[PDB]
RNA sequence: AAGUGUCUAAGGGCGCAUGGUGGAUGCCUUGGCAUCGAGAGCCGAUGAAGGACGUGGGAGGCUGCGAUAUGCCUCGG
């Protein structure tokens, strides 16, 4: 996901999306441990993602680039 | 019969030849030392200096970072 396309998402979708993040990482994390996922730079990624989605939530009530 | 009369190397010495060991010498250098000219001269309870433990697809160290973990966002190049 990008940091623009992750603003159209309001408030809480956002919260949503990021556990959908969490879910997935967890999945991706025991598909690594049991060895079967292919492509490794797939927990880079979501990492990276979930990390998108919390500076976002945090800059929000922060006070900067809030809105739906 | 009397007599003179070489030669031998178990090993050793000396000199060569040919190797080994070793890391001197020479020539270097992602390291130092001494300065000069400019800067900056403080950091910390808004938690410092410095660490521990973690963090990577692969084990460890360094280095970076802090469960957002060799990384997140924005603005520039
Ligand atoms: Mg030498
Ligand atoms: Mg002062
Ligand atoms: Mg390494
Ligand atoms: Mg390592
Ligand atoms: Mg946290
Ligand atoms: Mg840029």
């Amino acid at each position: 996901v990008s940091p623009g396309e992750l603003r159209e998402l309001t408030d809480e979708e956002l919260a949503e999306r990021l556990r959908e993040s969490k879910e997935e990482l967890f999945n991706l994390r025991f598909q690594m441990a049991t060895g079967q996922l292919n492509n490794n730079r797939r927990l880079r990624t979501v990492r990276q993602e979930i990390a998108r989605i919390y500076t976002v939530l945090r800059e929000r009530e922060l006070g900067l680039a809030t809105g739906p």
